[PDB]
């Protein structure tokens, strides 16, 4: 939704918080970096949050196909992204996306309809 503003910040921020690691931020970077994730939007196409598990999926999927092209350049800077993002989530001040993201884990017995044990139960 309107939260889209988050991306605008993430792009400028993440890139900034990156330069600190010794990285560079060029316009050509937005075209590729933006088009890269946008491809499969691994950041959760629903909430658009950060995901470590999914991140690996896109990482191996891109690295695998990219490798087939026997690339010599193989930019290592990508290593910094994983390291930064890895700890980036640790932040609790993450946009509300936290509540919409938590969707990752849900009570298997939230309702009676659930096959598992009902939400309400009694025991001696």
């Amino acid at each position: 939704g309107q939260e889209l503003s988050q991306h605008e910040r993430y792009v400028e921020q993440l890139k900034q918080a990156l330069k600190t690691r010794g990285v560079k931020v060029k316009y050509a970077d937005l075209l590729k970096f933006f088009d890269f994730v946008k491809d499969t939007c691994p950041w959760f196409p629903q909430e658009g949050t950060i995901d470590i598990k999914r991140w690996r999926r896109v990482g191996d999927c891109f690295q695998d196909y990219y490798n087939t092209f026997g690339p010599e350049k193989v930019p290592v800077t990508a290593f910094s992204y994983w390291n930064l993002i890895k700890e980036l989530i640790d932040k609790k001040e993450v946009n509300p996306q936290v509540m919409a993201a938590v969707a990752q884990t849900e009570e298997i017995l939230k309702s009676n309809s659930q096959t598992d044990l009902e939400h309400h139960h009694h025991h001696h």
